[PDB]
């Protein structure tokens, strides 16, 4: 077949240090970029094709229900254990994981076009912003 | 609002690191990490959550026709102008990309479940292969 049209996710790659080194990119660019997996997305029209490559480190999925507490295993992150509530304060999400870690959590609102994100770990706080695309 | 839907992305991160350090996150992701955009996609409906995270380096997209020689500037990449052509040899869609390297493309194929593509530059070639999502 002819019809490449799909979302592709890479399966293996050899020799992209090669590659890069030879188009110039610096090593910098080049150990983040064979610590990563590409996924393409193909959209075509028979001779008309539309093509993205990005590039992801890790994936950070949770599914849940404001009120019923859940067991979250946080592979891809510190792969431990937690006991996670996520609740409403007005307008905002809180969530309360408890484990081996104290203060422990995040909390997640809106504000007029952007979205908060307020990530907690002991005396840490990561605070995030973000826009609407 | 309590409505959080959306496609959300990153315009600022404080503290990433400090966060990553309390959760004991390992110092070489730490690295990465801190050198990646995010984003949030937020599918709600009442109370039911799906949250999904991914962190994202550098993107590639290219648009073309089949046959047709364009300039391709890889804004991104190692930023050059290269005049690409993207024909067909059978099942096989080629790409040559006329400028300063030689031996400079690529080659996209799908052969049952996979897509296969080569990128060479120079005397490198790089194998990649992915899966159909
Ligand atoms: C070098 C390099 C990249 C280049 C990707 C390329 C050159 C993809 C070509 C894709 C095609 C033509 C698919 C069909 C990334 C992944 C952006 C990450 C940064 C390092
Ligand atoms: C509501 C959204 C939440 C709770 C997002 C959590 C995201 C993180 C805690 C970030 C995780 C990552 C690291 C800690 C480093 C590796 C890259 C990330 C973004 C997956």
């Amino acid at each position: 077949t002819r019809d490449q049209n799909g979302t592709w996710e890479m399966e293996s790659n050899e020799n992209f240090e090669g590659y890069m080194k030879a188009l110039d990119i610096d090593f910098a660019t080049r150990k983040i970029a064979v610590r990563l997996t590409q996924t393409d997305v193909i959209d075509q029209d028979g001779d008309n094709f539309k093509t993205k490559t990005t590039s992801t480190f890790r994936n950070y999925d949770v599914d849940f229900t404001v009120g019923v507490e859940f067991d979250e295993y946080t592979k891809s992150l510190d792969n431990r254990h937690v006991k996670a509530l996520v609740t409403w304060e007005g307008d905002v999400l809180v969530c309360v994981q408890k484990g081996e870690k104290e203060n422990r959590g995040w909390k997640k609102w809106i504000e007029g076009d952007k979205l908060y994100l307020e990530l907690t770990c002991g005396d840490q706080v990561c605070r995030q912003v973000f826009k609407k695309k």
